[PDB]
């Protein structure tokens, strides 16, 4: 479960990074 | 890296739970 959580967090980071770029 | 991240999250949870108790 915490590996899944870490994976979700990594993807949230990517989303936020792309939103900041937009 | 995901194993390390998961482990850090687990330990942060423990730290926060203990602080909350105090
Ligand atoms: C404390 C409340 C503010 C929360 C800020 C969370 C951090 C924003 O997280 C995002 O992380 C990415 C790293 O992968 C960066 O590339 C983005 O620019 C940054 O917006
Ligand atoms: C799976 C969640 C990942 C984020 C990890 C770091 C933040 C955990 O935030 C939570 O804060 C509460 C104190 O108000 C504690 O009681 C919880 O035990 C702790 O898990």
């Amino acid at each position: 479960p915490l590996v899944v959580a870490a994976s979700i967090i990594a993807i949230l980071h990517l989303i936020l990074w792309e939103l900041d770029r937009l």
